[PDB]
């Protein structure tokens, strides 16, 4: 049963890489890319079947055991995004269908991929299978414990996880205290800066993040203006934050090694 | 290098599917090939990968919003991934 288990996560898996499979080297209208072809419908095929097996699992286990334990709502997060994923690309299907069997309403569904709405069910589709692809690599966990080798890696790399959603709760306070203080600093210069950073609370929450990794340019602090003094206020509160931010870093990872040893 | 395979190998794909239609809109060819897709998540271990690899020209914010989630995943991943490599490591020349 484990064997056959595992081997058909291993044909999904193999069914996902090879749907995308024309594309790997490179890459009415709206009609031809509608359509599913033999790929797409065995991995409907198989989402369907994983749907019944965790409706079964939820009838057997029961609501409450079931939702208990957290790495189900993973599992069943994944399979409501690509039940999501299949449903808008459906919708899209249908919509061409009218727009191709009426043959201005039809005018639309001619135009090429730059002219598309942005909340097209097409691109909706897409975006929504990504995350899906994404998720279903991670039920390797259900088939890891298994091996001697690779069972003991996935249960430390669960402590690992746990920690440091423990330490996640000071680097929040300090996050969202630089996020609301660097974006009442530069809200009213949205247009004054050389690049939009800490001018939206959105963008001033993806500058600071993406500054833990050294991925956020200094000259996110500069200002076009001649307003120095804003501009050196800017100075100070970000470089105050990395400072902040590796000292939390720092915290976290000293205390992580005394957890393995203790 | 089992785990991390992995995981590169989920975001590999999950990222050139995601980008494989905009291959002429994003400012830079990354995630577009899979090729492409493997050599812009490589050098983001080492923090050599920019972030404007997510961004497109075109008005889908929506496709372009799910890169940025999909690449900052990666990123927490890949740190948690190396943490736990480290820490056991240490463990190891001590035991
Ligand atoms: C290592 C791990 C470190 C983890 C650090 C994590 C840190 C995360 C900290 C909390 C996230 C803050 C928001 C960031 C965000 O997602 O932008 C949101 C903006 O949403 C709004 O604009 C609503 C109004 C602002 C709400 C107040 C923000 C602070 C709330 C504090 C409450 C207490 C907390 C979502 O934006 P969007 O809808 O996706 O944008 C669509 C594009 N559009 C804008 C053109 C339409
Ligand atoms: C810290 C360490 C971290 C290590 C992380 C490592 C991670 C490595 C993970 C595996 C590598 C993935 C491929 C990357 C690659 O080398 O590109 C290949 C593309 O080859 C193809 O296009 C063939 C079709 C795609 C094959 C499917 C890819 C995924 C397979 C998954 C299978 C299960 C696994 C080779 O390209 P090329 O031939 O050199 O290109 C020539 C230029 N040209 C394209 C113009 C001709
Ligand atoms: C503390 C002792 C003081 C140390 C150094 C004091 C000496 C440094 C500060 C004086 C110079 C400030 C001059 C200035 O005007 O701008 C400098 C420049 C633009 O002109 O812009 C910059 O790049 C400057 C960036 C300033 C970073 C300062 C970091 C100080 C340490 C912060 C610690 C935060 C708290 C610790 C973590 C707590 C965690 C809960
Ligand atoms: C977990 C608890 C939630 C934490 C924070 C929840 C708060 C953060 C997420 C909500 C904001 C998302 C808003 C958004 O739409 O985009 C943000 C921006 C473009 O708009 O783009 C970005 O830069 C955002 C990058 C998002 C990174 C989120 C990282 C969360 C932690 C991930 C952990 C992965 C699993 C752990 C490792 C497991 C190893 C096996
Ligand atoms: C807690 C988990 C386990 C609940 C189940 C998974 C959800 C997180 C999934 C299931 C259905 C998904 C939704 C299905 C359709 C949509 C509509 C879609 O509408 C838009 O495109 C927004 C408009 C725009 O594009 O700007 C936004 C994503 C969303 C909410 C999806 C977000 C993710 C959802 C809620
Ligand atoms: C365990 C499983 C069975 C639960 C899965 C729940 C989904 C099947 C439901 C929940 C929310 C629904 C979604 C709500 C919103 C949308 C957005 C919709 O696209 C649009 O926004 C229309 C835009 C336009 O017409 O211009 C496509 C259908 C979809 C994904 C719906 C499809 C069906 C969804 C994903
Ligand atoms: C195909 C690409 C995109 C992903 C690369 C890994 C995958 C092929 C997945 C799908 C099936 C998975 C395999 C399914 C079968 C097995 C055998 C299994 O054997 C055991 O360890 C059990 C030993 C015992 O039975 O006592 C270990 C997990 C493993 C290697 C799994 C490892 C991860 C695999 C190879
Ligand atoms: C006791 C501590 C923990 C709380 C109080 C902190 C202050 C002592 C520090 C922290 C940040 C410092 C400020 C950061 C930078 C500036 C900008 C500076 O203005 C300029 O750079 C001049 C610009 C120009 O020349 O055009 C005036 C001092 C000031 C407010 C500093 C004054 C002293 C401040 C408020
Ligand atoms: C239970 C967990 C482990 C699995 C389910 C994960 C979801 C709860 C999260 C993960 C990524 C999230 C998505 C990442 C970002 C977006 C893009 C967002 O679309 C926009 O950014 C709007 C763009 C615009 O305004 O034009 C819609 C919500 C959505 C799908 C998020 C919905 C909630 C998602 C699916």
């Amino acid at each position: 049963k484990f064997v056959a288990h595992a081997a058909s996560f291993t044909i999904f898996l193999g069914l996902l890489v090879m749907n995308a499979a024309d594309r790997f080297e490179g890459t009415l209208f709206r009609m031809k890319t509608s359509c599913f072809s033999w790929m797409e419908m065995l991995i409907i095929s198989w989402v369907i079947g994983m749907i019944w097996a965790e409706c079964k699992e939820i009838w057997t286990q029961g609501p409450k055991e079931y939702l208990f334990e957290l790495w189900n709502m993973l599992d069943f997060g994944m399979l409501a995004i690509f039940a999501a994923s299949f449903i808008a690309r459906f919708m899209a299907f249908w919509h061409a269908s009218k727009a191709q069997s009426i043959i201005d309403n039809v005018k639309y569904y001619n135009l090429a991929r730059i002219k598309w709405d942005p909340s097209d069910p097409q691109i909706i589709s897409e975006g929504l299978y990504a995350i899906a692809v994404v998720l279903s690599f991670s039920r390797i966990a259900y088939i890891l414990p298994a091996n001697e080798s690779f069972g003991p890696l996935q249960i430390s790399l669960g402590r690992t996880v746990k920690d440091i959603f423990k330490f996640m709760v000071i680097f929040i306070m300090v996050f969202v205290a630089f996020m609301i203080g660097m974006f009442n600093l530069y809200s009213y210069y949205i247009g004054a800066k050389q690049n939009e950073a800490f001018t939206t609370v959105e963008e001033s929450f993806k500058t600071l993040f993406w500054a833990i990794f050294g991925l956020s340019e200094v000259k996110s602090v500069v200002i076009n203006y001649n307003h120095k003094f804003i501009e050196n206020i800017g100075y100070v509160l970000y470089g105050v934050y990395n400072v902040t931010m590796v000292i939390v870093l720092l915290n976290m990872l000293i205390a992580m090694i005394n957890s393995s040893f203790q």
